[PDB]
């Protein structure tokens, strides 16, 4: 609330999805959110530190050079997966949508059956650029 | 497959070569540590998972400079490949294991495959010198 101040932020339009790109700060240190305002006005989170940002502009970086590769493997006739995890618990994760022509990426936590869930955004295919050329100018100015 | 660039990092007893080479399908970067009676070890990435392994990079340094959440361990699936960065500690000395295996096929599981592991004491110097590759010959 006042506990954490806002930075700086972006917007990205694509489609018929708004991404906000903030610069927020708290007790915990520096870390960069991002919303994504759906149909109805349904907002997702995807929540990373400055390290991770620094990661996930790469992943992104990746799959703009390497989208068709990175995509699902065709079906077999009659006749893929990206992840990444850290100290074993925290995970990423980034998939292609073929029919929606989207990114998907989760980020969860696991903890045996300890319990936990995660924040998840889906990035249209169209302003893969734009998007991560937004999330790197944040980066430059915001250590 | 052309040699564009390498560079030399010397760590202890270790010698790091990190090349820059081109083939169809794009550039790579080629490491290849080379122990004290020339045994060689040998890692291939992409340019795109080079810039992934400079960023963990930067994440081990930050661990190992702290005086007294810091990155342990990073596991990335890529495609039809794994590769683990395990900042390992002996009594000899603290260094970074690199592990890549390559999935081989369905029902053939995947390789054991080839292992770098980097002297902590070097990690800054090997940043740098794969950080100035990418940047005299990448693109992301
Ligand atoms: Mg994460």
């Amino acid at each position: 609330g006042p506990e954490t101040q806002e930075l700086a932020s972006k917007r990205v339009d694509i489609q018929n999805k708004r991404f906000y790109l903030d610069v927020k700060q708290n007790a915990k240190g520096r870390f960069l959110k991002i919303a994504e305002v759906g149909a109805g006005g349904n907002e997702s989170r995807l929540t990373l530190s400055m390290s991770v940002a620094v990661e996930f502009r790469d992943y992104l970086g990746d799959f703009i050079e390497h989208y068709a590769q990175l995509g699902p493997s065709q079906p077999p006739d009659l006749a893929s997966e990206f992840l990444v995890r850290e100290n074993r618990k925290y995970y990423m994760d980034l998939k292609e949508n073929q029919r929606g022509r989207f990114l998907r990426i989760r980020q969860t936590v696991n903890r045996g059956l300890g319990s936990t869930q995660g924040q998840t955004i889906a990035l249209p295919a169209q302003g893969l650029i734009e998007f991560r050329d937004a999330l790197a100018k944040l980066i430059d100015d915001y250590g």
